[PDB]
């Protein structure tokens, strides 16, 4: 059975648990008779920044020995600026980012990447963080093409269905429940997109 | 004309693409109607009966709607089972006389749906039947006892399936789960509500 | 004497007090003068379930070589699930109840299946329990035509019985004192149907 | 010539025998250090079961591979599956079922070693939802151990003790498991020096 590892942040962790994206997964292999040809496994630690993904990535995923690693951070390297004072500086979120990487690969693993979501459903370019958002996210994605991996463009995907969806235009409750994380419907959506992605 | 449709992640998933109140929205704009009826969702996920009461000011009589369609009742059954957190009978007969006795005096008209389902089997032998059942025939009185129109989606679900799932499938014929919609979902519970209240 | 022994609960441990629905089949042969062709033996207990039955069925039913014995035994399988949280799966009850029938015919033992009878008598099918009786119904009867076991529809009887003499929709009193356990008509009606199937 | 040792229970020692499971990492510490010979490791984990599940496959999967050494780990899903569907274990017949399944091996005589349930979330001030049946389901199994002659592996205890030392933030998982029942990396290696001690 090919072996995925989802590395990354709350999301991630929260997505292991009942309704959690990864969990509805497992589900719907379980129920289209292919628990034989995947395992998923969840590898998130909330308030992960890429950074704590270099630290503890042979110990938690290269011991492993998995053959696809899905990258799903991004999201606290900008939030925890406006939070903590601790968030990532862009070129050094890059040089993490791509370190990562070339760890993985060089393990002959392949490895996906994904945009982060949003900090802020609103659709107007009005959330506090939707700047620094869309920078990283563009990061991320010259990083998929530089390295030749596979994007997952949640950022994308979320703004899309955002614009479809969010007539009102509220700030959480769309696909979030508190503007970061995820409520139930996104949780399912994200799952569509890993699926499609990864199986 | 404001309608408000007050209950469950069926309703909060209802105002999405595909959901069955944007769907009768699509049908108001096709049938150039789009300014004689305002449809609004107000539903969320897991809600039981006091869980539309402790909220029904703030989110209904204050946006002082025309007419409420009640559509909860499947998680006060469900979360029995699921978490040990449904709603006792006789307390959801209670809680649910006091939400109608709160829109009729604003002179809202109300209008009542039953559950639809937990389980899609034909013969009787979802686990919780039973209560669903019950707590149908709970809704049922209400109806009759404040002269609500009802929209007996239980009944109107168990017709549909005894006619379109010959295999007896749990799910897959008007829920995606058992319990929620799915597109064709929608569709049908789009055209209970649009003969009920339009 | 062909020896029959009544396999099952709470109901079948009554069954063999004064007007239980084994004394009344007891009398009935007396008095017809057939107190010589069969020995009718009650082995319920309060509260069993399938795996307590398969726990005891060595010393209480086996070792006894009995020629016919009925399986009355689910209804507290259901029951339990919603009283205590201590029903039985419906996956592993199936097996259970398997590993029973098959230690029975192993023996050559004639086995009879029956069906719960009710929890809740009402006629709209809005007992609290009725689907899980119902599924736990329909595995008894898959058991029952599986391993070539004639079958005592005690739920199906009990349905129409109510369905016939319940119109004021009553959840007891008609053939349960209290939705479950028998009231004196309905040993009558369990003696009768048993009677049928197994003299 | 081996002291052949049966793990019997649940999916935690059906996990146990996967690359990082307590049982592999205890073979290994066999392998490493040339001691093959004095014991044998087998696990007989089948994720979900409960006391009665172990009474029911006891001579298939256990008593006719004439072990000398039975270590029962089983309880938690006697106690969880009360809240996740309603299929636990009464108290009383979780004592019969467990008292029926030590009878049978000691019959044959086999050596048998109990564990107590390590958990259904680990935070720390007793407040996970079904810390009281763990407890006294716990209870349960150490009066067994003592009523019939077995020794005890105390995982309770123990994943009580390390979580008071390394679970500052009094999380609910994450700490030796990795869902509040199942283990993690670490716990695995918890659980297998904690075997280890008790049968060796």
């Amino acid at each position: 059975p090919i072996k995925v590892i989802f590395f990354g942040d709350s999301i991630t962790q929260a997505g292991v648990r009942e309704g959690g994206y990864i969990t509805l997964m497992q589900e719907d292999l379980k129920t289209k008779g292919m628990t034989d040809q995947y395992e998923l496994i969840g590898a998130g630690i909330g308030g992960n920044k890429i950074y704590d993904l270099y630290l503890r990535m042979e110990d938690d995923v290269l011991s492993k020995n998995p053959d696809v690693v899905v990258l799903f951070v991004g999201v606290n390297d900008v939030w925890h600026k406006a939070s903590h004072g601790t968030g990532t500086d862009a070129d050094k979120f890059e040089k993490f980012y791509q370190a990562v990487i070339q760890k993985l690969q060089k393990q002959n693993i392949k490895v996906l990447l994904c945009t982060p979501a949003a900090i802020g459903e609103k659709i107007d370019h009005s959330n506090e963080q939707d700047g620094d958002i869309n920078h990283y996210s563009n990061i991320i994605r010259k990083l998929a093409d530089d390295n030749n991996c596979d994007l997952i463009d949640l950022r994308k995907d979320f703004l899309a269905y955002n614009l479809k969806n969010n007539p009102e235009n509220k700030d959480r409750g769309i696909l979030t429940r508190d503007r970061v994380h995820l409520n139930d419907i996104g949780n399912r959506f994200v799952a569509d997109k890993m699926w499609s992605a990864v199986i």
